[PDB]
């Protein structure tokens, strides 16, 4: 009574959708290194032997797409045909055009930077929860860390049968606590990871429990009833793009809160700051985290929305789940007094011309590494 | 006090992401017409002059991809270079392989149909709300209907300057009502739609208000304070894939609840029933709607999750927002007694081998047309 199960998932750096996100952001970063005002909307598609870039870029930079793509794939670890994909020998195809002049004229041409219009319509949410220090749901934090642990043990050679494509999933039993949530125990863990042709299933399952799960999940959350689904498909030799096509922006829930809070549908990777799908979601996270770390609430969800060409949000809304003594109306006044959610101001507050985006594109965009949107603003009220 | 704004969006049939969803489901349907057991994972990518199919299909069908793709684009309305895209003359590229044998062996080979494994891990949600008869949020219903109205007036020739690519966005002021939500008024509407080179902005804005909004949104929701952003970019002649690359599965929030409820991240289009991203989300909608139409709650969210190769969900969870006299524990017992959420049973209950998927791929998968997942189950308890 008062408890429920909740599940979130994450994926590894070599998951084919995440490959695409990382490549899209490597392209963005390459442009921004040379032209901080590049307009970038770079989608990546991955299938056996192929990376395709499709989208719209207007930029003063001279970018070697072959090098940028191949270096990103090398970093992920796909470096041999035996692994199913090789940065040295794959096809890299480019279908990139300039940004539509109709978009450019309606969004940013002949506009003062602070008054640039949103690059599109849409809705975006930010969320924070006091259940972890980093203000993220435990389900998603643990799922990300399990993938990171796999990559670590692959790269350090202790589990050399590992390959880069992985997925994880964590189910936690939660208790209610005055509108907030408290994690009690881990009910179920799934891990699936691509592997070489030589290792056997029992060796993999033993390693995944002892060297991955136990190295990540605190023992206080694990008990004799916890259910483990380790390599549940039985065989995962074919992987990466060869096993499953990847596309940019197909892991938007992994990128955010693991299903908690809410999501407006927009993808992050491959987009410069004028695309509010990214910048306003980052700003909304920053607002939410600022409210929780400032002691105003324990758990909070912020919605913003925009119209293409219009700088100020059309709507700003807040829900605190009953975890503040202040009304949501009062919290909204505090937010309005402390934040300016025009994209041309967000860019300054969060330093969004800086080429740090490839680092955001695996293991979630939130709750990690003290990115600007993770540093709470001191609120005046 | 007790009120908040909430925004949802929708897109039209010629929006480039939605083009991709529709093509992916046209391909699925073509396979299912000949082989009800086809294994389909068809991604579509669209950019100027190009439809690319990428993914994995194992099927006994003989499908003419050129015809299927081009007929889908014709139906949407892209039939001339003057509109930016033409089904008769575009490039159709195919990068389709068989389903991975490692997946096939772990999911469905040599398994009894009812006991087939989930085609992947993941989490899925179903939602229902009593605020409309179709048990959907008003924000998303209105946003979809505005796009449908644009397509209607394009196809009937009364606004012949319209083209197929459109987006809409609706902000509603809601009041709290004992855990449920009540819509009060429409605060803001956005409409952006591709148009010919001859029509002027004032003609478009007048038509969008008088012939689109007033034909869709009840006057009781509109007042002298409602804000209208009609063609806010000022010019939208370039559109469709030429204006913005499209990909399958990039409108997952438009496809579902417009940001309400929750989303697990999986895309629907291009996937047969063994992909629980689709089948289990449909079943979860069916459960949620059955609970509301059965009088057990006014508003409800259901989560399910799976592991690849495992037939039964790993977790089932329910949240009723305080809108039931029964506890969520009791509702879960009712759900367990009345539903079987194995994919190999869902397929029978919801008739998921039937080639009806292209019809789901615009205007949302839920709340429309009495699809099987929209017909409530009579609950025994
Ligand atoms: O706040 C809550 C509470 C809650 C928290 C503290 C309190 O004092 C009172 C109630 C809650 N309580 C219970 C109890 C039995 N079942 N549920 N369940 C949930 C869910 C959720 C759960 C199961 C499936 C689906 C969504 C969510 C959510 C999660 C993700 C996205 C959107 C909503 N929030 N939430
Ligand atoms: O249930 C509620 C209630 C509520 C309903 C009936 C009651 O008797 C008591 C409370 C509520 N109340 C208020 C009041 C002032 N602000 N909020 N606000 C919300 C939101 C939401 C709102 C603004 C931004 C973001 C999310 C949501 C939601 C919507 C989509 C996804 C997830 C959660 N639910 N919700
Ligand atoms: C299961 S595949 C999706 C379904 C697939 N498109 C098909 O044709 O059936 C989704 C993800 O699961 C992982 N995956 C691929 N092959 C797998 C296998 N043999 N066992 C487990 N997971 C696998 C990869 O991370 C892949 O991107
Ligand atoms: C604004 S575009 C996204 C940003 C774009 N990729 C870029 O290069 O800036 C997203 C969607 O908005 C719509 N759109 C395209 N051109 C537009 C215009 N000139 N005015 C308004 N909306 C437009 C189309 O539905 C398109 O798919
Ligand atoms: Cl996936
Ligand atoms: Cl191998
Ligand atoms: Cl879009
Ligand atoms: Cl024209």
């Amino acid at each position: 009574e008062g408890t429920f199960l909740f599940t979130s998932e994450s994926v590894g750096e070599g998951h084919p959708d995440k490959i695409c996100d990382q490549i899209s952001d490597a392209v963005l970063d390459a442009h921004l290194q040379q032209d901080p005002d590049a307009k970038v909307a770079c989608e990546t598609v991955a299938k056996t032997g192929m990376i395709l870039l499709a989208g719209e870029i207007t930029s003063r930079a001279a970018v070697d797409y072959q090098k940028v793509v191949r270096e990103a794939v090398k970093h992920i670890g796909y470096d041999d045909s035996s692994k199913g994909f090789d940065y040295k020998t794959c096809n890299v195809l480019v279908a990139l055009e300039q940004q539509s002049p109709d978009i450019a004229q309606g969004v940013h041409l002949d506009r003062n930077e602070e008054d640039i219009g949103a690059g599109d319509q849409g809705l975006m949410f930010g969320y924070a929860t006091d259940e972890t220090e980093e203000c993220m749901p435990l389900t998603i934090v643990l799922a990300h860390k399990l993938n990171a642990k796999l990559a670590e043990l692959r790269r350090n050679g202790t589990l050399p049968w590992l390959r880069p494509d992985s997925k994880t999933q964590v189910t936690v039993q939660y208790m209610q606590d005055r509108g907030a949530v408290l994690p009690i125990r881990v009910h179920t863990i799934v891990i699936s990871v691509q592997h070489d042709e030589e290792v056997c299933l029992d060796e993999m399952r033993d390693a995944l429990k002892e060297k991955v799960i136990k190295a990540v999940v605190p023992a206080k959350y694990l008990d004799e009833d916890t259910i483990y689904h380790l390599q549940p498909s039985g065989r995962f030799v074919i992987g990466g793009p060869q096993g499953d096509a990847g596309l940019t922006g197909r892991k938007i829930i992994v990128d955010t809160y693991g299903g908690w809070g809410a999501h407006g549908g927009g993808a992050f990777s491959g987009k410069d700051y004028t695309k509010v799908d990214r910048s306003a979601a980052y700003a909304a996270r920053w607002v939410a985290k600022s409210l929780v770390k400032g002691g105003l609430c324990r758990r909070v969800l912020v919605q913003v929305s925009y119209a293409i060409g219009v700088s100020h949000p059309l709507s700003i809304s807040i829900f605190h789940y009953g975890t503040s003594q202040k009304s949501e109306r009062e919290l909204l006044e505090i937010v309005k007094k402390n934040f300016d959610l025009r994209p041309g101001v967000i860019v300054r507050d969060l330093d969004l011309k800086k080429p740090i985006y490839q680092r955001t594109a695996a293991y979630g965009h939130f709750g990690r590494d003290s990115f600007p949107w993770e540093v709470p603003k001191k609120l005046k009220y």
